[PDB]
């Protein structure tokens, strides 16, 4: 895998763990306010809805 973006998305929190993202951003596509950090992207959170990768702020 290619070593991911590494930038704190500023102003964003994850719902799912309530901390910074930092490096990709995964916001839900469905929900209008719904975003996971990659590490709980990575834990299979919020499976249902599709979300959309921004590496970068
Ligand atoms: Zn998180
Ligand atoms: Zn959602």
């Amino acid at each position: 895998r290619e070593l991911g973006s590494n930038m704190v998305h500023p102003n964003v929190i994850c719902d799912g763990c309530n901390g910074p993202v930092v490096g990709t951003r995964y916001k839900c596509s469905v929900c209008p306010d719904y975003d996971l950090c990659s590490v709980c992207e990575g834990k299979g959170l919020h499976r249902g809805h599709t979300k959309l990768a921004f590496p970068s702020p």
